[PDB]
């Protein structure tokens, strides 16, 4: 029941994208919390969140942000937990700024980065699931089923 | 002694970059194997490697490749294990082709991507470590100590010559 | 009657683009098959498809995909047949990711890459036709007629 | 002895890159000619070359150029033969201008484009070979052997020094 | 009455953009011809057009094309006349391909390149006008008036 | 003697670039401090530095970082003072990642960004100077003289060898 | 009452973006002027504006422009005052041209550059406010309140 | 002896690139002047230069600059004469900032832009020559001869070593 995955985003505007991560986790029945934490507007909230993540039982953190996206990186700076970053598509630069701002982390503080947009949010949840599956037999079976269904469901020819 | 992390790369040329992941896993005392698997030259070897990774005891796979870098993505297509990708810097496009070829995975098959080059290789090992640390108290302690030292080792001012 | 060209795409979403390749081949009366084969979701389906392409009589394979587009490259990895790649336009990066993921193949395994989008799908079919025309006199004549009509039909001034 | 593949480039400076296509065709025993044809400096030479390629017995044309690379595209405009383009790496933009100038052909006139630089030149020859192999059993056998060797020649692990 | 400026574009699709060049020339009463000449689809038409431009009385050629834009460059290859290139905005890459394909001409064969899109078409006409103005006193006065009106008409504050 | 401008950078490697800001502030006689503050390795040090900057008497902060450059932005998140950011040139992407990571701040938390590299570092110091000059007549006079000299020092023609 | 901040833009088309800077300054009760000054169409107007800015009492200049954006740079060339540049989003290149044209100023003449678009216009106003706050106690308090409200208003979870 | 073409650049560092335009104009016997005019450091010098260019007898202006290259555009804002711009290659962004800063002029004030670097400088001179040739039969003849020689000087095949 207690969340093992924390999904955080810089603002309501990121929800359209991050909701895909939320749906995936719920789908696979992975207890998680979905919150808004702004690196730029609520820096202390971020520090406290990341710093106490481990103590609270969280195992993985999924963070999404766009533009000069610092949320994932700074979160990773305050936690020993794996941090997965989702580059939210920005209006002007289409998430290229979001991508470089998140993926180009200097050695020492990692952020496992996913694709720009919805695909990245969904994949961050799947990656978080594959991580949790390493020590959760039941979830591992559900993930196997999920991947198996994805594969089996692909049509043989276009409509 | 059994490897829990697999480091794979498309060729010997990728070693200059991937050696950084290898060194860090060793530093943190994480058993691992290092192999060359070419997505384009040995596609069947890749299929078999990724398909059997879980049963062989591997928990995480770190894959590096440059240019049209398909090694990480295709590995992830065959394994349920988390796959971390390292974009190897390419000559002409400086790893931008490597980066986009790895990070832009469509929804459904993830690849946790790290920075272009050496920094990415090191961080891939560190991310793999933080993943394994979730269920290995001893490692969690070594990682905590490693991160704590990194923080304490940062100088307060630059050597202004 | 048996297909000599195989058009494959990663998903239904690629059809809007790849249909242009299908139309062109049909137009020139080139027997072909149009299928969905996902490099990421159906890797074994891809391996089997590419590996047996030659045996089945296929002469050229046209593969389309977007984002981290691996379909053309991996297909080329399992076949000695010419593989033509079509970069499908992606939402965020407009097919720049698709393009680099397909064209930047390391030496040893080629993929003849065409333009991003519809133009690329149409040109992949035309390129496949020019290849088949080298050993098919009748088709060669039809291709000549096609190119001749394209040239002759260009208006002299805009409307 | 009659050439079945034509390798053309805009200038001597392109040879450092295009020599890789030449060497591979020779390796696979594919008769070919290597010439310099400048789309901008010798437009009429280009027109004549492309226009008569088919009647001269050529089956495939490999064209290389950098910067505002128009050689492949314009060649394709004059021949019904398949034209493969090699983006030669440029100084400032690292072949990105070369790449876009070649691959982005509007629908109606194709150019099978390969990677920027040496890898693209080699692959252009290999693609040309796979095209010719469709109707040349002997060549098909040599190509199969070449690809098989490439696969078997890949090391299983890197030389970790 | 005889055209002194030739506006050429690869296809009808370029008209939306090139019409701005046509309007400007007409505005300044510069005799010109507006035609469709495809470098890829009508290469011989292009060769003949460019090769005979000077003989026909043309002084400047304005050429527009998108994607792998070769029209301006090839036109410049067959004429000693100044060739101005207009990068037409392409669907996927927004004219970045058009721009690089036109501006990056190797030394020896120039193409004076303008901005991507409508602005470039309009500026190509203005640049052509400034060239013609060097030997046409009347036109020079009209261009001066045009530039003077542009400057004087700029508002002092936004609405 | 009390510093009114703070120059901070993520590591010693940034000094080669940031030294230009330091030298210019000294040239204009602007008291300042130069420190290393890592946004990723010493996040708490950054929080404290930025939070207390105003009370410590600082008026402007010049922050430099490369790659995923978060130092300027995060500093601005904790201080009401104007923060100027210098994109340090990165190896692979030539500072483009540094630039976008700094300049693209969402509305609400600004960072006055300067050019990639040395020019940006120098201009950050000059911008800081023009800010301080608004309420320091003496400095305003030195800046005016500096700008006037720059203008008068420009040669009228190049040395054509 | 006399303006201490000058907001200038190249044309009416920039207003959609620059209005955000105007709103912010008004919000914080910072006396300012909002004008249209074109670097390319009204160069002398720009020279005079920038050259006399200081004398007129202006403390900071916020300049916005798109495409080959020269307004901020040239303004900075004629004034000792701090110049903040706002890259207006351009149609084709989405403000990447605007950004590079403004931020890449050579050493000697600075331009504090903000994000492309609305965010940049808003941040330029905030940056100008943080500068003025250094010598205006009352404004400093209002800015503190503004930043405090921004931080406190961020929701804890998405809707 | 009176100059009909003016070559201007922002600094001595631009000369390495702009010298190519100078040499070509001399080769074609086109009288010209070469000066340094900084758009940012000597804005008033630029205003005066561009404003009086026409009355001084200049017919074409070739302007080169790198980075945030505003010299060509601002020159065009003050003169009715055609202005040709040469993007000087920049260190970090390889002239891409130079290119966009010059070519992307909004409708109303043109700048005929050439390629990044030396090739652009040479072509700017050649374009200027083709402009002047429209009303100078002697020059038109020299240009025709120059272009004809360029075409005839292209080798038929590469020196394959």
């Amino acid at each position: 029941s207690a969340p093992v995955v924390g999904i955080i985003m810089g603002s309501q505007s990121d929800w359209e994208t991050m909701r895909h991560a939320d749906a995936l986790l719920t789908e696979l029945e992975i207890p998680h919390e979905t919150l808004i934490v702004s690196a730029h507007r609520t820096p202390d909230r971020l520090a406290d969140y990341a710093r106490t993540a481990a103590e609270r039982g969280l195992n993985v953190i999924i963070a999404g942000a766009g533009g000069a996206a610092h949320l994932p990186g700074m979160c990773a700076a305050w936690t020993r937990l794996p941090v997965l970053g989702v580059p939210v598509e920005s209006r002007a630069l289409k998430g290229m700024d979001s991508l470089l701002s998140i993926v180009q982390m200097p050695g020492g503080v990692p952020v496992g980065t996913l694709a720009i947009g919805a695909s990245g949010a969904k994949n961050a949840a799947l990656l978080a699931a594959s991580i949790l599956a390493l020590y959760n037999p039941a979830l591992a079976a559900r993930l196997e089923t999920w991947r198996a269904l994805q594969t089996a469901s692909v049509p043989n020819s276009p409509i």
